[PDB]
């Protein structure tokens, strides 16, 4: 097929393997039981996300859905890519600021809705539709947001500076990334179709590998992550 944003499905690929197996190596030489807790879920996320990438690099995960007139070329798999890792980010965070199972159960299940009707949307043939569920992923995104800012950051003051200023950090990093991707999605493929695939590509992989890599860099390397 040979498809113009296959480089970038190969390099995501790449940096998701690579980061997937120095945290695995690095979270197997910790004894400590907190810090397992944290490097298993922060290994998992750029692990399922290599095989996501993998997978589309490969042809997978890819459907032509019409609408606009159009064949439009719509990576799904992406979608069972975030399912799992945008839900493992969020308990990262709420691991790290000890929020209660009532605000983590909120947290994935809104995460849930953010994909879920994400994938309608990128899946919808009447063209004016799929900016409807696309509104209401936005919505729901705004929501994990709202609280990761505002209900988490209060949290994590009752936490020691260490693991106050690190969550700040991945707070920041977390609000800054995900709030690109409804722009991506709109502007891009699933969206107005302005900017092509392969660019839309380009951007995702940045933003992924970012935010799941990058995440899990600054994550690991703390010592906020320890009983
Ligand atoms: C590793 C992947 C991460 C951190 C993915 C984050 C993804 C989002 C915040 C996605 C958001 C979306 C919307 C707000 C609406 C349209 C569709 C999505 C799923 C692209």
């Amino acid at each position: 097929t040979g498809r113009p944003e296959w480089i970038w499905l190969a390099l995501g690929t790449a940096l998701m393997g690579l980061g997937a197996l120095y945290f695995l190596v690095k979270g197997m030489g910790v004894s400590d039981p907190d810090a397992k807790k944290f490097y298993a879920i922060t290994t998992l996320v750029p692990a399922i996300a290599f095989t996501m990438y993998l997978s589309m690099l490969l042809g997978y995960g890819l459907t032509m859905v019409p609408f606009g007139g159009e064949q439009n070329p719509i990576y799904w798999a992406r979608y069972a890519d975030w399912l799992f890792t945008t839900p493992l980010l969020l308990l990262d965070l709420a691991l790290l600021v000890d929020a209660d199972q009532g605000t983590i159960l909120a947290l994935v299940g809104a995460d849930g809705i953010m994909i879920g009707t994400g994938l309608v949307g990128a899946l919808t043939k009447v063209y004016s539709y799929r900016f409807v569920w696309w509104a209401i992923s936005t919505a729901a995104m705004l929501y994990i947001l709202y609280v990761l800012f505002f209900g988490f950051t209060s949290k994590a003051e009752s936490m020691r500076p260490e693991v106050a200023s690190t969550f700040k950090v991945l707070r920041n990093v977390t609000v800054v990334l995900w709030s690109a991707y409804p722009v991506v999605w709109l502007i891009g493929s699933e969206g107005a179709g302005i900017v092509p695939l392969n660019i839309e590509t380009l951007l995702f992989m940045v933003l992924d590998v970012s935010a799941k890599v990058g995440f899990g860099l600054i994550l690991l390397r703390s010592r906020a992550i320890f009983g």
